[PDB]
């Protein structure tokens, strides 16, 4: 996949990485790299249950954990990870929904095989601002797992960060669905910004962060790619205006390029 960078001017002047279509199908970015020479974070488009398994992005989220799991020989099934990345994420988002704009952590290495220690964030409580009937349940909830050696990506220890967020659900209604989509991504950056600055921070940073079109495939319903390219294009503008991060940001290819077109658009506003 070709890393193709671009300098944004609405960012602050920050390079941003839009990767190229890949061999696989649909050019699907890998999750993470077999030799990276920074800690990227890679953000996996959640589902409303809160589970890593299923479909999509987030089934190859499960495929790679799984399959690095039995390579270092751990019994894990996917309904053993379903069950077990429900069961902490669904505790941690109560605990990060008493606390808005607060990272909330448990030790979940001291009961588990995959996840060394795991965190959430939220910018606002779901289901305040916006209906969850019309978004999906636990939108903006964003959660941060350390994941343990013996389920690292390609067993290097600079891809043991992963995210997981959930995105709004298309037919959701613009205004509601903007809202959403912005809480989320300062779900996503706040999270980055908030981990760094803990003693975690000090010895497994997130230098950058690879990220889906969110709210794109099964998430989308009737809603157009441009609406969500845009929104994802002002989602990111906001959260960075507000963390001002040194993180990195990625974006993961879909053969339409609205992650790029729709900050490309920003730009254009932006510079005129």
């Amino acid at each position: 996949p070709d890393p193709l960078t671009l300098r944004f001017t609405c960012l602050g002047d920050r390079n941003v990485i839009f990767f190229g279509p890949s061999g696989r199908q649909d050019g699907f970015t890998p999750l993470y790299d077999p030799s990276p020479s920074k800690r990227v974070a890679t953000v996996d488009a959640g589902t409303y249950g809160l589970f890593i398994g299923g479909v999509g992005m987030n089934g190859e989220f499960a495929d790679t954990i799984i399959e690095e799991a039995r390579r270092n020989r751990i019994p894990l099934t996917a309904t053993e990870l379903s069950a077990e990345s429900q069961e902490i994420q669904e505790r941690l988002l109560h605990d990060a929904e008493r606390q808005p704009g607060t990272l909330v952590e448990i030790d979940s290495g001291r009961f588990s095989r995959v996840f060394a220690r795991s965190f959430a964030y939220v910018a606002i409580v779901p289901n305040t601002v916006w209906d969850e009937s019309e978004t999906g349940k636990n939108v903006g909830a964003t959660f941060l797992h350390i994941l343990k050696p013996e389920v690292t990506p390609h067993g290097n220890e600079m891809n043991d960060v992963m995210l997981y967020t959930v995105a709004p659900f298309g037919n959701a209604s613009d205004s509601a669905y903007n809202m959403a989509y912005k809480a989320t991504m300062l779900g996503i950056v706040g999270a980055v910004s908030e981990y760094n600055k803990t003693p975690w921070g000090e010895v497994k940073p997130v230098e950058a962060i690879r990220l889906p079109l969110l709210g794109a495939g099964h998430f989308r319903g009737r809603r157009g790619l441009h609406s969500i390219g845009r929104a994802n294009a002002v989602a990111v503008e906001a959260a960075i205006t507000r963390f001002d991060p040194r993180v990195e940001l990625q974006f993961m290819y879909e053969p339409s390029d609205t992650a790029l077109r729709g900050l490309m658009e920003s730009e254009r506003k932006y510079k005129f």
